[PDB]
């Protein structure tokens, strides 16, 4: 009776003293902001509770090689361009498949890149596009990678730590002030900073490689968002990304579906009010991908069964 008021003080003082997300119970409904960065999965857009990625903020984004990673990134650019935005990729891995970007929803045409030297060229790089207040994304692929100049120089251990630091502490504010957001991509360094500035922290992993027929069309991945001041944290999300595709929105819009209860089962068969979507999750993602109309019906069912 007592205690839940002056619990409900106790939370106030915190996000009063520490800003909004401070503390929250798990069975929180999160708050919603106006605009932010769909992922590509819907699945993943509601692991991150706000329906994307949020704006004005830092992220990670860590896994193995070959984990998707990247792949999850690039659709975060896509989406960002898709609304009219411009996209940044500082670049220490040079590693990047701009055919695969296009196929998956990337302006690359649009799209700055940047190579830098050195660890500290790249962030501040990364400050000054931030500071124009003319992007919504930029990429750093990937930290690791992020060589100290004295390193490069030849020339002071635990450096990298250092530099992160520093940096971080002042692109903070930019992006704050900006609204931009920046993804810093993270292999498995100065991700010991990164991890406390970060607001949104996902673990990418490739569980098992999807069987076409007889060859591997691509492969299910499984994101944990281990970090989230904007939600609720330690939801996780599984979709699909395809060879030389990216990641089937149309497949998670199906799995959401199912979840949800907007998509029912007549065995194999999945439905979608009375009428049949198809037998088997290929044709179903195929009927999806053939007919938008539907796809955005439940894509927008989905949403409003939950923000």
């Amino acid at each position: 009776p007592d205690r839940e008021k002056a619990l409900e003080l106790a939370v106030a003082q915190i996000e009063k003293s520490y800003g909004k997300g401070s503390v929250m119970r798990l069975g929180d409904e999160a708050r919603q902001p106006i605009s932010v960065i769909p992922t590509g999965s819907i699945a993943l857009d509601v692991a991150l509770g706000i329906g994307g990625l949020p704006r004005g903020r830092v992220i990670e984004i860590y896994g193995p090689e070959s984990s998707g990673k990247t792949t999850v990134a690039l659709h975060a650019v896509a989406n960002a361009q898709a609304a009219g935005g411009v996209a940044a990729f500082i670049d220490a891995e040079h590693a990047l498949d701009p055919d695969y970007a296009k196929k998956l929803g990337v302006d690359t045409d649009s799209l700055l890149v940047s190579q830098p030297d050195t660890g500290e060229q790249a962030l501040e790089i990364a400050d000054m596009l931030i500071r124009s207040g003319a992007l919504d994304i930029v990429v750093i692929d990937s930290v690791a990678a992020l060589v100290p100049r004295a390193e490069l120089e030849g020339e002071h251990v635990g450096l990298q730590a250092r530099l992160m630091s520093q940096a971080l502490r002042k692109m903070t504010g930019a992006l704050n002030n900006s609204g931009t957001t920046a993804i810093f991509i993270n292999q498995l360094t100065g991700g010991k900073a990164l991890k406390f500035y970060a607001s949104v922290r996902m673990d990418v992993r490739r569980v098992e490689t999807l069987k076409d027929g007889t060859n591997a069309v691509g492969n299910r991945t499984r994101v944990k968002v281990v970090k989230n001041k904007c939600s609720p944290p330690f939801k996780q999300a599984e979709f699909d990304i395809l060879y030389g595709k990216g990641i089937s929105r149309e497949g998670s819009l199906i799995d959401m579906g199912v979840d949800q209860g907007l998509i029912r089962k007549s065995g194999a068969w999945f439905t979608y009010e009375g009428e049949q979507l198809g037998q088997g999750k290929e044709n179903a993602r195929n009927f999806l991908v053939e007919n938008a109309d539907v796809a955005d019906e439940i894509e927008k069912k989905i949403k409003e069964k939950l923000g």
